[PDB]
């Protein structure tokens, strides 16, 4: 099951623009962005899941690997292209590295900053899953 | 003053992080996300006005020059930092200029695209403004 998206892309002597509709071309309704710069340092981030939350993530600057399991197989892309977007699905671990000094990465979210959605045992991920599974 | 937007911006040892939430830090409902980039060329863009979006203009990456006329006043403000917005409501004039090679600019819209929204005259929008005015 891939989960990669890519978006319709206007060119022209300008440069690029690509349109991001909620509920057109994505699954989800918008209610929250966010984006992550002036990165540093060597460590990854994400290692999470979550239950209600649904997302799409955009490197719209440099690149960044991405490692996708929705418990079912364990995805890994590289993005480096803004006009690629990575649909996260509820009940999927995701996780961010190899973040690139220029990168930037952006977040379209279906729902508000919610701390209690998150899973952060790998673990208790992949037991989530099962119960899930029955 | 009513126009930009400051974001709480999150600062840590692995980077920066801002997140925007509809109606929250932001005027209104998102229903759409679009962004520019690669840019290249001497040649500017926006110069319309729309009748009813309400928009939000990020430079995530590099800077853009911005000019704003609400056919009273213009305004003029230069977006290089991630963290500042830039609020664009319905009948305002608008330009985008001098696009850094590396910039990004990302915009947040309240509604889905439109070509019926736009004014592309700027006599039209001065004559749309006065119209209105006199209501
Ligand atoms: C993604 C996101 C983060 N934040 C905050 C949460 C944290 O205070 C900070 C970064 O946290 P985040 O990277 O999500 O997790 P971690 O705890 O491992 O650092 O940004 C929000 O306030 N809203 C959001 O939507
Ligand atoms: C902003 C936006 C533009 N577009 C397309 C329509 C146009 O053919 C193209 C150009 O955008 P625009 O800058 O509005 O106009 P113009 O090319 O006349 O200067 O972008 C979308 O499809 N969706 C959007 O959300």
């Amino acid at each position: 099951e891939n989960k990669v998206i890519n978006f319709k892309k206007i060119i022209d002597s300008r440069g690029s623009l690509v349109a991001i509709e909620e509920n057109k071309n994505i699954p989800f309704s918008i209610k929250r962005v966010y984006y992550i710069f002036d990165t540093k340092g060597e460590e990854p981030r994400g290692f999470h899941a979550n239950k209600k939350l649904e997302q799409v993530l955009v490197c719209l600057n440099g690149s960044c690997r991405v490692i996708l399991d929705d418990g079912n197989i364990i995805q890994e892309i590289t993005l480096d292209s803004p006009a690629v977007g990575l649909y996260v699905g509820p009940a999927v671990w995701h996780e961010m590295h190899d973040f690139s000094s220029d990168c930037v990465m952006m977040v379209l979210a279906s729902d508000y900053y919610d701390e209690t959605d998150y899973i952060r045992q790998y673990d208790n991920f992949k037991k989530y899953i099962a119960k899930i599974n029955l």
